[PDB]
């Protein structure tokens, strides 16, 4: 199969990169693709639902890429498309289903104390979109998100509905061998993505929610790290060393970056994303990651805050989740805590390729921009030079 | 058992407490009073013994006390005291062996890439003392050293014994190592007339029998214990195996204790010129846990015991102990993971209720040493800490 990853950015409005220092197609394009060529079926998994602005109880005008990909769903299910949704148990959803699309809701804090927080999308099961957009106008073009779509991919997007298929199930913890995969860190597809040979594997992020075979996203996450020999980026929205009442600490990727800092003296880049609703516990648990430099291994740690649209609600979040190394490629849905690995839905993609060019050095570009982007800040910024609440820094 | 614990420091000439209110006994008196009564026999595991001044190659009149503990030492053989030592491997030794003092050197290079770092006493398998304190002048007078004798100790002193004992052998387990009294069973003991429950760990775990808790589960364990305070002085403190490891293991549950626990945690780590740098790091990668919502609180401070310069490793404090609302530890051994795992060490752990006793006193030194001048916080300008100091 003719595998094509395109990186694709949800951008807030507002928010550009001058040099064009990696420019690709939005989610929203993207997506209105892949409902215009969807003919079959649309697996599409997501937290919530609010592509309206009246669901938001709204009234801003950007919601129309939202609502006009509202539109195209509600013109999918009479077209012939299998529409199913699955939905973390909390309107368009009832607009939806008056069309026939299929909806459920999943009780996950009854299942594991969690959400489903995952967003992704498969289209015929031969195209793919997963990612940190959240099925909501907001994603689209309020919130800064990266996600990959792979084309042509059949082989790959056949195994990400599996993880669909689990939600689906959930929204009606054991897995049957149905939710199986081979296809894993231990022995990845070899897919020829954009025609140079590639290794890919899924992840899933929460242990009940991993069927056998299935290589969990925080074991995934980790192994990035300790098989990485001179760099680590990481852009995440939320990273805290704790099960985020009663407090527990989750030493489990602090650990990780500090082996393959120190050991191996890897750079470590860690990107992490700022807002009004970040945890405050955070501050701590980075800047003893960012202790670790002088002589001798490197972390340094900044803060990504994506800069009217205060009125609405969770908006203007950098909502990111991905690494790469050297070696590999990690795409994810899961924020870095460890309730996302223990009792929350989450799922991630890894890519290793080998040369100049593809997917690796894509994303790494994409990275390398972000992090010399005015939006990242140092990990001691003066809040307000930030240009959003700045909570956590 | 009438056991009494006495905390036992050498305090290096010219450095005072102005807290005052903590006098002790000199490890030196301690030594003299040890030996002066000993009659039947004296082990004593040692790291090196540099107790002449010609065996220094200096000329500093303070050698006096380690020589008069030579000069009794050479009297205790002769009298029928049976001496036999432990010692690490690499004058004054042979002086003992011509006064029939006997001698053995341990291989730990070979055995465990490590050295035997333990410095302790046992006399008439009835005291012992067990610390920091070396068998080397400079410990008894140059460097500030804590330790604890327990006098009229007989079953725990019949323990540490045991201890050198496996020393003993490697400078040449079965069950005459075997110990019952350890941090899942400790010792009832009668300390000062309280109760308390006290026990002996060993370090390295080639050097653990059966039953023996290593010095790390013990101290991990005392770490994960605690609901108040944890306050440690230790000369060095490296989360690393001292081709680059990592040893977190200390870190985890220092960090786990004051976040999941609320717990108060003080580090009273010791700067000298031979600290590795390296160690600067790791504890500021502790400080950084300081916040108002969530009860986490570390704070770390240096130790730093300021023509004692021409001396070779004169002026640290090589002081090793822990203690918390509930428990003591009194350790040889430095927190980097080569002297949990490479090298040999002992501590003992004594757990007692109420106020005074030996927790309180413990305590009180410690406290003591936190205020001191002598502690001064991890960003203090080197000059003005007044030593040569690789930390700062």
């Amino acid at each position: 199969d003719p595998c094509e990853a395109v990186l694709v950015e949800s951008i807030p409005e507002g928010l550009d990169f001058p040099n064009a220092s990696t420019g690709n197609p939005s989610t929203s394009q993207a997506w209105l693709g892949l409902l215009a060529g969807a003919h079959s079926s649309l697996d599409i998994a997501s937290f919530y639902w609010t592509l309206t602005n009246n669901d938001t109880h709204t009234q801003e005008p950007s919601a129309q890429q939202g609502e006009e990909v509202l539109r195209q769903l509600q013109t999918l299910a009479p077209k012939g498309v299998n529409v199913r949704i699955a939905v973390s148990k909390p309107a368009d959803l009832q607009a939806l289903l008056q069309s026939g699309a299929q909806v459920r809701m999943v009780d996950m804090q009854k299942l594991t104390h969690g959400v489903l927080h995952t967003k992704f999308w498969v289209v015929d099961q031969t195209h793919f979109y997963l990612g940190s957009a959240n099925m909501d106008w907001r994603s689209l073009t309020q919130v800064k998100e990266l996600g990959v779509v792979m084309y042509n991919c059949s082989c790959l997007a056949r195994d990400l509905t599996k993880i669909f298929e689990a939600y689906w199930f959930l929204g009606q913890i054991p897995w049957p061998r149905f939710y199986d995969t081979r296809y894993n860190q231990e022995t990845p597809m070899e897919i020829c993505l954009n025609g140079t040979p590639a290794l890919a594997y899924l992840a899933s992020a929460p242990p009940p929610l991993c069927p056998s075979g299935r290589t969990p996203d925080l074991k995934a996450l980790l192994n990035v790290v300790d098989n990485a020999r001179s760099f680590i980026y990481v852009a995440v929205m939320n990273y805290l060393p704790t099960l985020e009442h009663p407090h527990r600490f989750w030493p489990a990727i602090d650990d990780g970056l500090r082996r393959a800092t120190y050991e191996r003296g890897v750079k470590v880049r860690l990107l992490i994303s700022c807002w009004g609703h970040s945890e405050p516990s955070m501050r701590a648990f980075l800047l003893s990651l960012a202790a670790l430099r002088d002589h001798t291994s490197d972390i340094q740690v900044k803060l990504f805050v994506v800069p009217a649209q205060a009125r609405i609600p969770y908006a203007r979040v950098n909502h990111n989740k991905y690494m790469v190394t050297e070696r590999a490629t990690y795409i994810g849905t899961s924020n870095w805590s460890g309730n996302y690995f223990t009792e929350t839905a989450g799922t991630s993609l890894l890519v290793t390729q080998n040369g100049r060019g593809g997917l690796r050095s894509q994303l790494e570009a994409i990275f390398l921009r972000d992090w010399d982007s005015p939006y990242s800040h140092d990990l001691d910024t003066s809040a307000d030079s930030v240009g959003n609440a700045c909570r956590l820094l």
